């Protein structure tokens, strides 16, 4: 009783382990919450119907920053705790966010009890728990609401509970309100009862089985727009009253999307209603609470005068994502946070297939490869992780919501689908979701259901699946099933991403390596980090002679294939559907670049964006010289697939901003010239309108921002005119949404426009328009102004605090601000902790937002120092090492190819 931890009051806490005990299993929660929005208080009470599997003396729960007032225990099966039951003694042990209740006599197996507590707290001033949010009306009034955000482990800041995702229970929620407000929660309201003083009591329908983190309840002012799905779900979009205009497309798109998901999964959405509500103060982008999905206004609200088409594509993708959570994450929750990718990676993947299903016009298929490329940069560093990986503390759990669980999870799924086909892939996910509905799954569970997918409706006679035959196919289906489950599991447990090397003989030797950046092949530690890595990569390839795609699994470090027609070139990873990079040896890279400059149309357009990415990443690998990747961008002047064109330019624009930050004004002036002159035709075709289709529109904003970011004399002139008209018309005129952001940042370049822009930020009713405005403000060249912006965001009264993170990142992007942001962060690191969690995305982004672009040996030392200073104070985050590898990789890239870039650009001048 000594090595045991000590509760406050000084006692021995019965448990001392980070997890909870699987002996008292919660079945049903009766939750009564009564918040006061004038006091900014809440009073609440709860009765948990629990089951005991094993005899115990002590009950262990989660509670945090909650004052428990009263603790009792009753039963209708165990006589001893007969009505009105017995009082419990409460021991709190905050270090593990656990609360221990002791009973006067041990309890009985297979007998259900009722645990009751009365507790109270203040509404949070953060972005978690049961917190306080605030919005501005059109009149200029300020109103309050109370809102919940619990994922992953802040449910316990609102009510005591078994805050782990496997402890699934039903929830019955009563909420007390003034007549001024309404109350929402996960399920439909069945009753509202008049109370003595004048207050009302909302009783909500008791929920289905679900994890704690999804519970939701809201008290507020809002207005709604309703519609019904083909399955008869009442969908409603909620926002502050003056913003109900902007709420119309969210309703149209969510109806179409809930329809798509029900038919695709062959599973009806189980609740009667579904609510989407735009929360003014919202840290995450959105959250998927079952039947009560919360968003930032930017995620959900669309206004047609001030939102761009790209804005529309973003709003429609979050709705897509959140709605995919109702099955992946709510209908089937992962067993533990270690397999969080089971929720997020699958949800992210269904954004693709559903947005492509219901809004092809938005041309989202063409931008999905960007999801893969974004994680590939981090999976090329040794600081990455395998998809599934242990996590125990609340900060580690938060860390798990990254590019790995989300993007990598989705790219390995999309790779696996190409392998099996939509028909086999769909039927596999329907079997998964039906089988695990209302309970949890672990990583291994999924691969079994996807591996044993049945291609069609189970052909009873004589089938390959169920009800009955024994054939040679049957030994191959059973045999290919365990081929796929073996394959996927190594992608799941191996950090990193493979590099397929292809040497074309007379008739193809294949080698497999762990792709790595920074580190070169000759380097001392390159052979040390290639240890033990091997993937079952499902390859693809097509050749110069025929469009036929050949598919060849590879399960060894070396292999070789025989080419029949011995054609001009071979291209592996067709449409880049596979999570790997191909490097060609000896006039095979040269062969493909030859094609791109003659008929680039003899390679399908995903192959072209695939090569463009692979080419530059191999320059990062050192396996290629920069002259070759720049030699490929030559063809881009004939390029017609807008995705390949913008992928290409993006790299070139990358370089310019890199040079500009380091003051290298020879190269970032020829870079300026090479873009403006070589791509002058495509730039000058663009409107200053909203006139085209979605890739026309999306391509117009892209190029015009490019030209105005390079101070192209004409485009800066047209933008400043448009800004003046808008300012001199007191907003009576309108600016096309595609150039809205460009115009604002042009205007921001004088104090007059900047000050007007800030003053008209406070009065806008479109949070898209604000988001664009704040960017424009962040492009000021006066450090006097940037500092104001950052201080306004620290304050949080004008520029809301859910923007201080992305603001800092914006300021840091541009040269005049990359320091001031760095200085600020190190000078107020402790203040920034009192506003955000150490594992929050707001901190991970504040950190790399201001450091990860550094590319000099001298800056790295500062950062390593600052990070050490932090780890010294007990703060550790994986993001630390990731930045350092990134900063390091930047230094090596400059050291190895800066002369080549400089020389390549001068050479182009001559022709
Ligand atoms: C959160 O707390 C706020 C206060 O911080 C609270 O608002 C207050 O509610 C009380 C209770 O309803 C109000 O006090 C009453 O006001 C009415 C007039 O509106 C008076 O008539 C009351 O006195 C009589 O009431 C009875 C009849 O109903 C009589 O039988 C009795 O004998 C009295 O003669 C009493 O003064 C108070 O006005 C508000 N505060 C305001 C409006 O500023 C709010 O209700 C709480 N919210 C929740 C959800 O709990
Ligand atoms: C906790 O959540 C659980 C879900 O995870 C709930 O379990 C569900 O409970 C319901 C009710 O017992 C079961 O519903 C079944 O539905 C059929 C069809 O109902 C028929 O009768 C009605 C009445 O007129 C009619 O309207 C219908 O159309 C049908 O004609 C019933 O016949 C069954 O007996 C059964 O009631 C679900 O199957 C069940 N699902 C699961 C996964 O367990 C549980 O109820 C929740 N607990 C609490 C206390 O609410
Ligand atoms: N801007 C972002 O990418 C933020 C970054 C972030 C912030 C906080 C946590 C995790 C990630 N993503 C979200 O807020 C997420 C994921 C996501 C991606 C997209 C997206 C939509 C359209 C187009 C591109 C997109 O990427 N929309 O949402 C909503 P979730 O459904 O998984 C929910 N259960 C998250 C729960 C959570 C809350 C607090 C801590 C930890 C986890
Ligand atoms: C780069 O290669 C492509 C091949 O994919 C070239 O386009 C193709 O050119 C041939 C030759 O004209 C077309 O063949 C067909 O000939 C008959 C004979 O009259 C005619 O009736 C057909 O309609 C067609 O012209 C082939 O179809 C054509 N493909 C397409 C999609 O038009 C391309 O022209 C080459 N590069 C350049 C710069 O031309
Ligand atoms: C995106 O949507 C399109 C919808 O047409 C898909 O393309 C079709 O896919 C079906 C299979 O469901 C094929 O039989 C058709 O021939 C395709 N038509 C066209 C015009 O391409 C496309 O596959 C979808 N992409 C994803 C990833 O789901
Ligand atoms: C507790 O559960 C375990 C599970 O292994 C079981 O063996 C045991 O009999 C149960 N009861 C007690 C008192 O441990
Ligand atoms: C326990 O709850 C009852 C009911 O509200 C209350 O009267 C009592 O004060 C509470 N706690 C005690 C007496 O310790
Ligand atoms: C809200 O909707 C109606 C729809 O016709 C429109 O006439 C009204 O002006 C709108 N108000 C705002 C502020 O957009
Ligand atoms: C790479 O990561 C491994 C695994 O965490 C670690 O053992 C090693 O120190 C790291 N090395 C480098 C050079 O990053
Ligand atoms: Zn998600």
């Amino acid at each position: 009783p000594g090595a045991f931890p000590v509760a406050t009051n000084g006692e021995r806490f019965p448990w001392q382990e980070l997890r909870l005990p699987s002996v008292v299993i919660p079945l049903h929660y009766d939750l009564f919450v009564h918040p006061n929005l004038t006091s900014l208080d809440f009073v609440a009470s709860e009765k948990i119907e629990v089951l005991v599997s094993n005899a115990t003396q002590f009950i262990i729960l989660h509670s945090k920053d909650l004052e428990i007032t009263n603790a009792t225990l009753q039963s209708e099966e165990d006589s001893r705790y007969m009505k009105p039951g017995k009082e419990l003694k409460v021991l709190s042990y905050p270090a593990h966010e656990q609360i221990a209740l002791l009973v006067p006599e041990k309890l009985t197996p297979h007998l259900k009890y009722y645990v009751a507590m009365d507790f109270q707290a203040k509404l949070g001033d953060g972005f978690e728990g049961f917190y306080k949010s605030t919005y501005r009306t059109l009149g200029g009034e300020t109103r309050i609401l109370a809102v919940t955000d619990f994922e992953p482990t802040q449910a316990r800041m609102a009510f005591p509970c078994f805050d782990e995702p496997l402890f699934k229970a039903n929830f019955s929620i009563k909420i007390r309100r003034e007549s001024r407000h309404i109350a929402l929660s996960n399920m439909p309201k069945v009753k509202t009862i008049e109370l003595e003083g004048g207050l009302l009591e909302d009783h909500f329908e008791t929920t289905v089985k679900m994890s704690t983190y999804l519970v939701a309840y809201i008290v507020c002012d809002f207005h709604s727009l309703s519609g019904f799905t083909s399955s008869g779900v009442k969908v409603s979009i909620y926002a502050s009253p003056d913003k109900r205009n902007q709420t119309h497309y969210a309703l149209q798109a969510s109806l179409k999307l809930l329809d798509f998901y029900e038919k695709y999964f062959d599973i009806y959405y189980p609740l009667s209603k579904l609510d989407l509500i735009a929360i003014p103060d919202f840290a995450p982008g959105a959250m998927e609470n079952w039947g009560l999905i919360t968003y930032r206004e930017t995620s959900l609200l669309f206004d047609p005068k001030t939102s761009s088409a790209s804005d529309k594509l973003w709003v429609t993708r979050v709705i897509a994502h959140e709605l995919a959570h109702q099955w992946f994450g709510n209908l089937v929750t992962m067993e533990w946070w270690n397999d969080i990718w089971l929720n997020e990676g699958f949800a992210k993947y269904m954004e693709l297939i559903a947005v492509n299903a219901t809004y092809p016009e938005l041309q989202f298929d063409d931008y999905f490869l960007n999801v893969c490329f974004e994680v590939i940069t981090k999976d090329s560093l040794n600081s990455s992780r395998p998809i599934s990986k242990p996590a125990e503390t609340p900060t580690q759990i938060q860390e798990m919501f990254d590019e790995v669980s989300y993007n990598k999870g989705a790219c390995i799924l999309n790779m696996l689908k190409d392998f099996l086909g939509e028909e086999k892939f769909q039927k596999g996910i329907i079997q998964y979701l039906k089988k695990f509905s209302y309970r949890n799954a672990k990583n291994d569970d999924l691969w079994s259901s996807l591996s044993n997918s049945c291609l069609e409706s189970d052909f009873t006679s004589g089938g390959v699946c169920h009800s009955d035959k024994m054939t040679s196919n049957m030994l191959a289906f059973l045999g290919e099933n365990a081929e796929v489950k073996e394959m996927m599991t190594t992608w799941t447990l191996q950090k990193g991403i493979p590099l397929l090397v292809v040497k074309q003989d007379g008739c193809l030797r294949l080698q497999q390596e762990r792709f790595l950046q920074g580190v070169f092949q000759e380097d001392p530690e390159w052979r040390a980090l290639q240890e033990r890595y091997l993937w079952h990569i499902p390859l693809t390839y097509s050749t110069s002679s025929s469009n036929v795609i050949h598919r060849h699994i590879l399960k060894s470090k070396t292999d070789t294939l025989d080419l029949p027609e011995k054609t001009s070139w071979v291209k592996f990873n067709v449409d880049s559907n596979g999570y790997y990079i191909v490097h060609y040896e000896g006039h095979g890279w040269d062969q493909l670049i030859t094609q791109l400059n003659q008929n680039h149309t003899l390679l399908r357009p995903k192959d072209r964006v695939g090569l463009i990415h692979d080419v530059f990443q191999l320059v990062g690998a050192g396996r290629l010289t920069l002259d070759k990747a720049l030699d490929m961008t030559y063809y881009l002047q004939h390029e017609t697939s807008s995705p390949a064109l913008l992928e290409g330019l993006s790299y070139l624009e990358s370089f310019y901003h890199m040079m500009d930050r380091r003051n290298i004004s020879d190269i970032s002036e020829n870079l300026k010239r090479y873009l403006l002159q070589y791509f002058k035709p495509v730039i000058d075709r663009q409107s200053w309108s909203d006139k085209g289709s979605v890739w026309d529109r999306m391509l117009r904003s892209a190029l015009l921002k490019l030209a105005c970011d390079l101070n192209h004399a004409p485009c800066i002139q047209k933008a400043a005119e448009l800004f003046s008209q808008w300012m001199e018309s007191s907003g009576k005129l309108n600016i096309p949404t595609d150039v809205l952001k460009i115009v604002y940042s042009v205007g921001a370049q004088t104090t007059a426009g900047w000050n007007y822009l800030l003053e008209q930020y406070e009065l806008s009713m479109s949070s898209a328009e604000q988001n664009k405005i704040l960017y424009a403000l962040s492009t000021s060249k006066h450090q006097e102004k940037l500092l104001k912006l950052i201080e306004l965001g620290m304050e949080g009264k004008v520029i809301k605090t859910q923007n201080l993170a992305a603001l800092l990142h914006a300021i840091a992007r541009r040269p005049k601000g990359q320091q001031l942001a760095w200085d600020f962060v190190r000078e107020n690191w402790t203040h920034l902790l009192k506003k955000f969690d150490l594992g929050s995305y707001d901190i991970r982004m504040i950190i790399s937002g201001t450091t990860a672009h550094f590319s000099s040996k001298d800056k790295l030392q500062e950062v390593k120092l600052f990070f050490e200073s932090l780890e010294a104070q007990g703060s550790h985050l994986d993001i630390f090492q990731t930045v350092l590898e990134t900063i390091t990789k930047n230094i090596k890239w400059l050291e190895k190819n800066l002369p080549t870039l400089r020389t390549w650009l001068m050479v182009n001048t001559r022709h």
